[PDB]
């Protein structure tokens, strides 16, 4: 068993060759059984296939465990054979490989996450945890999650693997259709942006498409991560001939693509379904001995849901409405675990132009933690958009972040050493960006005071290597409570000038005032003129939204 | 006959004494006839009274003609005696004065301007012109309009006088009540700003109040004009014979008027030669004090002075373009509809009203002259006169009761000289639109027009009487409002007021209220000081108020 430090060192020195397909090989040997069952029924066939790749020059082989998790095995009446299936697979692969690397191979369950399917984050997490336990015990040199179609299920798999072992080399893959999207809508930039910041060692792509079709998809992935890169295309895109799936790409026509992947920074190259030992033999000759290429990676501030990447390069409307403050009905209904009411609020806001939704659960001791976990998992699927998680309690925050399907915005940390560090650390573990509110020991009462908090924040951020993952909220105070909005506008202009995104809790300005719509509208227009890049605001306020649109058109940021 | 250069020279050297009352003196000697009639019926009594004031120390005497104009004499069956009344008055005053100054004295007619009464501007103008001609013929050293209560009537008088003679020394007075207001609502700063820029030589106050009561009113007047200042307080309310304010107490106020820059001091109703004797003893020989006037940019109506030290809403609605019904009433000379539109806009927050007559050549000038005179009285607020025809421009400016804003000259040598000259003659301020031969598109293009304009305005000494309009183009027609916003910020940085025709931004687009609002907020954030806009748009107006509250230009 090699740990992640050893494997990373090896990769830094040499581009490695993976193996070909297993599922599409076994039939050629007269075995059409579920591949994982062969680990018990015919371990000799499994050994032969591994050896076929070792003898073709592979540096790494995958264990015969693609469908070996409880949730998937259950569908085939084999759940009670998890332990021997996985143990035998690892033992067989180790026998074939000798000193070569063995990666524990885990695919997805075929179960969609709730609300598309019935499955909650917690169930996927425990499912992947149990297979990874066996693999780590049996001494794998890494874990690879192949052919994932949904980011929540993949996030669960990575987090479960990392909780079993902080030392194992961990590789996360998605598979993409010909339009460059996963089943639940994630494009390669979103995949990269979301997963780069988790404690995985490598990202990659396998299956669905051939080497030609993957290239631009892989290029986009490579632009947004600095982690190691893996690719395993099919031997051409699958076609049906005389009632069977055929992968028509021959060894030379597949191998010619190696250079193009190498140029994009590939670290491990292999093949998925349709790839045979004949392909791998040629890959071995063509790849030879190469040091991988350095890349940087584009840096962007973006948040995501499964189907939407929201980049802060245009004004971002953050819908404020999922917040039970002053909403007696919503508050009562949240406490009873009503999902439909919150779902309706989400969809309406998006229909009216919210691109991200703030979600707050009021007096958090009064709310069921399981309802928070379900709401957070559900809204990005049903409403399509990313969330701003507006949570006070650090424990509940951890629950929400662990279960969030994408890269969230976390609403909010004040400028306090202890509070900032706690919230930063949670985001470092589970992914995400942070709103930093410019107040602390007290509430600022001028531009200069806000500027001092901003600089204190930057010092704490730099120390935690977190400066690129923040948006600043200068702290809008109520007009009727000596709010002094000119001071906020000065602060917006100042922070924008420094290259940071900004947001405000817009509706705070007009709290306790009649004609709040007009105060909110006037303030938003002024803020945008100073560089304000987003706002938590009411998208159902038609005057606010129409004036916003007019403002963006006028300032040449969009439209007609 | 001294000319105004001669009289000014004298005033620059010494504070002069006027005379006391005539009307109340003639009454007290038992003459209950109109004072002006005595020029025919008892010339020796007129001569006696003038002589008593000269002996008492007056440097200047007033001709006995206070009520001697055609419109006033007609109310007494005496209009056919205008000519002999005024000529005898001047001849008698000259006999009395010797080398001393004789000013032709003209008071108001007692007729209110339409619509408070029935008199139009032109009728007042003709009335004063006739009396000034006779006085100038007979050789006065000046003309003084005493005891005026209305700024339109006074404007007619001063323009009439100046049409007769550009050389005669001209003094314009208003009389103010205890609240510092003329009958039709003009306060001393309004009076000063409106009349200072007309071609008069002095401004002043007489009657209605005593020396003490006039002092703060006179101080206000003194702060807003650099011209010569005159005062003639009355001797209080009589309680008919016996007036309360006697020579010694009246005269002890002279020092306070001297310290405020007074140039001629006299007395009005109830004062006597014995008062003047004391003015002489108290004043002696003093050079007048120098002063620096406060400088502001302001427009006016009889009852309102609007200073551009806060955001000014200029109502756009009296404009028949795209409005078939309004236009049909304008063409049939309907006054009531325009009045209703004016009133509603002011009710909604308009502080100035833009007034445009559409296809001007299809509109009766009488109607225009009538609307222009009427609206400031009934609606209370100043007008932005939005007129293209240069002849109609002259008639509207001439008849306008106050200091107007004139809606628009482009940056063009010929057009500017034309408009500037009319405004120099009739009073007023100018919107200068930043286009010329070509409509500009960029910020630097607009800046070039601005500095072209500044060079033209500086050579005409008109720099201080302009608002700049950067020229807003419709968004659907390659507008680029960002260029306009940059121009506003620049012009503001140079200390100049700005305006825009707001509704042009959103011409042809849907949801125009939202584009108008967004641009207005953005403009204000850059220094925009006014806009021609729709005060009936609740969204616009409420968002405007919010903007000013947020930016600390006004309280919650
Ligand atoms: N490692 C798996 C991939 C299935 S998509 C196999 O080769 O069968
Ligand atoms: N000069 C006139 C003024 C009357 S207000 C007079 O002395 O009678
Ligand atoms: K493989
Ligand atoms: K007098
Ligand atoms: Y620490
Ligand atoms: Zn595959
Ligand atoms: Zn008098």
């Amino acid at each position: 068993m090699r740990n992640r430090r050893e494997v990373s060192k090896l990769l830094s020195e040499r581009v490695l060759l993976l193996d070909g397909a297993y599922g599409t090989e076994f039939m050629k040997y007269g075995y059409d059984d579920l591949p994982e069952e062969l680990n018990i029924k015919a371990p000799d066939v499994v050994l032969k296939v591994h050896r076929s790749y070792i003898e073709s020059g592979s540096d790494v082989i995958l264990t015969n465990t693609f469908g070996a998790t409880r949730m998937k095995l259950r569908k085939h009446g084999l759940e009670d054979k998890l332990d021997p299936i996985v143990r035998n697979a690892v033992r067989i692969a180790r026998r074939a490989a000798g000193e070569k690397l063995v990666f524990g191979d885990i695919g997805p369950t075929g179960e969609l996450p709730y609300p598309l399917g019935s499955t909650l984050f917690e169930e996927f997490y425990e499912n992947f945890r149990e297979t990874v336990e066996i693999m780590v015990e049996e001494g794998v040199d890494g874990i690879i999650f192949e052919t994932f179609s949904d980011i929540l299920e993949l996030k669960a798999a990575v987090l479960a693997a990392r909780e079993v072992s902080r030392d194992v080399f961990l590789i996360a893959h998605m598979t993409f259709d010909e339009k460059g999207r996963s089943l639940t809508g994630t494009d390669p930039a979103n995949f990269a942006i979301t997963f780069d910041e988790l404690d995985i060692d490598a990202l990659g792509i396998n299956c669905s498409l051939g080497p030609e079709e993957i290239l631009p998809i892989f290029q986009e992935l490579s632009q947004y991560t600095d982690k190691f890169l893996v690719v395993e295309p099919n031997a051409g895109k699958p076609i049906v001939e005389n009632g069977k799936t055929v992968y028509p790409l021959k060894p030379h026509d597949f191998a010619v693509h190696i250079d193009s992947y190498y140029e994009l920074g590939v670290n491990i190259f292999g093949g998925c379904c349709g790839t045979t030992p004949e392909h791998v033999k040629l890959f071995r000759k063509v790849l030879g001995n190469r040091k991988p290429l350095q890349r940087k990676k584009k840096r962007i501030f973006a948040v995501s849901s499964p189907s939407k990447l929201v980049t802060f390069d245009h004004f971002v409307v953050i819908g404020e409405r999922i917040n039970p403050a002053g909403r007696k009905k919503l508050w009562a209904e949240m406490q009873k675990g009503n999902e439909e009411i919150v779902i309706k609020e989400a969809k309406t806001q998006v229909e009216k132009g919210a691109e991200v939704l703030d979600v707050n659960f009021g007096i958090e001791s009064q709310i069921d933690v399981r309802y928070v976990e379900k709401i957070v998992q559900t809204l990005p699927y049903v409403s399509n958009v990313p969330l701003s998680l507006d949570i006070q309690n650090v424990d509940l925050t951890e629950r929400a972040l662990r279960a969030y399907p994408g890269r969230s915005l976390f609403n909010s940390a004040k400028v306090d050493e202890e509070e900032l560090e706690m919230k930063i650390n949670l985001l470092k573990k589970y992914g995400g960006t942070l709103i930093v509110l410019l107040m602390g020991k007290d509430v600022p009462k001028s531009f200069e005071e806000r500027k001092e908090y901003f600089e204190k924040a930057l010092k704490i951020l730099e120390r935690h290597d977190f400066s690129d993952r923040v948006i600043f909220d200068p702290g809008v105070l109520p007009l009727g409570a000596e709010g002094k909005p000119v001071e906020v506008l000065k602060t917006i202009e100042f922070i924008s000038s420094k290259g940071f995104n900004t947001t405000v809790g817009l509706s705070n300005l007009s709290f306790g005032l009649p004609d709040r719509s007009y105060y909110n509208t006037a303030f938003l227009v002024l803020g945008i003129s100073k560089g304000l890049s987003s706002a938590i605001m009411n998208p159902l306020d038609e005057t606010l939204m129409k004036t916003l649109n007019a403002t963006l058109v006028i300032l040449e940021k969009k439209e007609l």
